[PDB]
RNA sequence: AUGGCUGUCGUCAGCUCGUGUUGUGAAAUGUUGGGUUAAGUCCCGCAACGAGCGCAACCCUUAUCCUUUGUUGCCAGCGGU
């Protein structure tokens, strides 16, 4: 709701024709966004966000870059949401069945891991499970209580992200990026045209976006 | 014309498949890349995710120690011989 504070818009370089509608583009060889152009597409995205959030729907926050971690650990799981801050796996969407067995795996050995057998018949054995456990706790991280494929997605960087966006448009998932003006408006549904690396303005900006997933009416 | 059995490349480290994706297609990816290994060995990365046959291990023997039993095998300590 507040008017974006500091981020004003950055990349100089590498900026994409389609962000033309979106730039406001003048200071120092950087290209300024046009905010009075954001506050309509992101209330907008906060309308169908919270549209979908009430529906009893799964969000799915994406924050591989850093420091989008754990800025969208913090954010999605302020709300009872989930999130991708590690390496998002090429496929957990388009292909969620092996995903889902590998999911099986992560709760099979946190169930054998702080109750069951975890000491039993090996320490060298035992320390290779363990790392497994961290390398299938970071990658399958939020994404694990799911139990299905997400009714939305929200995700913090167009091109970083590009995987996700493309199969969200895969499986007609509705799409929700803070794009900048490197990026690309590929199949986002609701494009927000912003600042993708600056903490201030991810932590603003998803700030938001976790207030109106779990606005209540009350 | 065959079965069964065998040699050989070669005990060389390879050969594939399902699902997914890319290509009009033959096919490709996985299996490539940075390291490492005896080894597609293992880690990391990655439009791949996994799985099978193979590698490794399980098998026999050899190298050390303990327990049991001690004949026909052995003789340290005992006695005479």
């Amino acid at each position: 709701m507040l008017k974006a504070g500091v981020h004003f818009g950055h990349q100089t370089r590498y900026w994409n024709p389609k962000m033309k509608p979106f730039i406001f583009g003048a200071r120092n060889k950087v290209h300024i966004i046009n905010l009075e152009k954001t506050v309509p597409m992101f209330n907008e995205a906060l309308a169908e966000l919270n549209k979908i959030a009430s529906r009893k729907g799964k969000i799915l926050f994406v924050g591989t870059k850093r420091a989008a971690s754990e800025a969208v650990k913090d954010a999605a799981l302020s709300c009872d949401q989930f999130f991708v801050n590690h390496r998002w796996l090429g496929g957990m969407l388009t292909n969620w069945k092996t995903v889902r067995q590998s999911i099986k795996r992560l709760k099979d050995l946190e169930t054998q891991s702080q109750d069951g057998t975890f000491d039993k018949l090996t320490k060298k054995e035992a320390l290779m499970r363990t790392r497994e456990l961290e390398k299938l706790e970071n990658s399958l991280g939020g994404i694990k209580d799911m139990g299905g494929l997400p009714d939305a997605l929200f995700v913090i960087d167009a091109d970083h992200e590009h995987i996700a966006i493309k199969e969200a448009n895969n499986l007609g998932i509705p799409v929700f990026a803070i794009v900048d003006t490197n990026s690309d408006p590929d199949g986002v549904d609701f494009v927000i045209p912003g600042n993708d690396d600056a903490i201030r303005a991810v932590t603003l900006y998803l700030g938001a976006v976790a207030a109106t997933v779990r606005e209540g009416r009350s």
